[PDB]
């Protein structure tokens, strides 16, 4: 199946996914110049006061946070987005090494790592019926540095050693996503497409100027998890990155003057 690795990542997910070179990919290159203020965009609205998050899981190419999606709490509105988003989990991509990691680049600029928000729009009733509709998942991507640590981030890495290999879930209650994001809610938006597998061209891409920074140390967590299961040889969860694909008939449009 396919996975990161020289055998299975990127460059071959076309042969199972012929979408992988279609016309709305993602992730892209922001480039800061071209990118034009746009009016029409509403004011941004995250609402995650009322978030349950449940439970954790290694699936193999990254880790999962879940919420509870069965009524609305964690919402996304406004901005680019018509109707309500609610939140269905994040998971980050992150590289083997400080100067990669990031999926969006910024002027060419990679980040160590990036966290995706993912949430479906509730005319849909569900994710998968979301994901048969070019308007069914708004992804809130926030790009990570290194430096001071994140508080809010450090419940996250604590609980790492105990779902090393793929499979592994932990119970992961009570985490409040508000501590991960950063003060300003300035972003860039486009539409775009999942970037794993199955690379659904369902998206509205919503990616937050200003980083957050966490420390060295969090980051080398991330790095200690595992794309292998349990007994098997260790192949160690880095470079869960997809690059940048084609801009092609796409305009990125930024919140702010
Ligand atoms: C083996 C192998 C290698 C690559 C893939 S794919 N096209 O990346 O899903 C699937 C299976
Ligand atoms: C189908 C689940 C899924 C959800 C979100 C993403 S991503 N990396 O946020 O585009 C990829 C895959
Ligand atoms: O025709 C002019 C229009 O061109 C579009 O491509 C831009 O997105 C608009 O902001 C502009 O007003
Ligand atoms: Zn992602």
């Amino acid at each position: 199946h396919w996975g990161y690795g020289k055998h299975n990542g990127p460059e071959h997910w076309h042969k199972d996914f012929p979408i992988a070179k279609g016309e709305r990919q993602s992730p892209v290159d922001i480039d800061t110049h071209t990118a034009k203020y746009d009016p029409s965009l509403k004011p941004l609205s995250v609402s995650y006061d009322q978030a349950t998050s449940l439970r954790i899981l290694n699936n193999g190419h990254a880790f999962n946070v879940e919420f509870d999606d069965s009524q609305d709490k964690a919402v996304l509105k406004g901005g680019p987005l018509d109707g309500t988003y609610r939140l269905i989990q994040f998971h980050f991509h992150w590289g083997s090494l400080d100067g990669q990691g990031s999926e969006h680049t910024v002027d060419k600029k990679k980040y160590a790592a990036e966290l995706h928000l993912v949430h479906w729009n509730t005319k849909y009733g569900d994710f998968g019926k979301a994901v048969q509709q070019p308007d069914g998942l708004a992804v809130l991507g926030i790009f990570l540095k290194v430096g001071s640590a994140k508080p809010g981030l450090q419940k996250v890495v604590d609980v790492l050693d105990s779902i090393k290999t793929k499979g592994k879930s932990a119970d992961f209650t009570n985490f409040d996503p508000r501590g991960l994001l950063p003060e300003s809610l300035d972003y860039w938006t486009y539409p775009g497409s999942l970037t794993t597998p199955p690379l659904l061209e369902c998206v509205t891409w919503i990616v937050l100027k200003e980083p957050i920074s966490v420390s060295s140390e969090q980051v080398l967590k991330f790095r200690k998890l595992n794309f292998n299961g349990e007994g098997e040889p260790e192949e160690l969860m880095v470079d869960n990155w997809r690059p940048a694909q084609p801009l092609k008939n796409r305009q990125i449009k930024a919140s702010f003057k």
